[PDB]
């Protein structure tokens, strides 16, 4: 993190052996296993959690429910608001 770190992986809901994104505004942290970090990454490592889960590219909006993140092209209609808690929630939460 660059300002506070959480300790549970927003990928999983669990907590354990956690590697934390290295960028401005992410209190997140993640497990290196779940996000199939093979390669350790050095130095700045910014989390998937910032790319489209659909073309690779930066994203624009974040679902607030997993590190599936979307472009300016692929949030439309594939991202809305839950009406439970008014967390950014993906079509792929059902
Ligand atoms: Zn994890
Ligand atoms: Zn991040
Ligand atoms: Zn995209
Ligand atoms: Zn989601």
């Amino acid at each position: 993190g660059a300002m506070e770190r959480e300790d549970e992986c927003f990928s999983c809901g669990d907590a354990g052996q956690l590697v934390s994104c290295k960028k401005p505004g992410c209190p997140k942290v993640y497990h290196a296993d779940c996000l199939n970090l093979t390669k350790r990454p050095a130095g700045k490592w910014e989390c998937p959690w910032h790319q489209c889960d659909v073309c690779g590219k930066e994203a624009a909006s974040f679902c607030e429910m997993c590190p599936s993140s979307f472009c300016k092209q692929h949030r439309e209609g594939m991202l809305f608001i839950s009406k439970l808690d008014g967390r950014l929630s993906c079509t792929e939460h059902d």
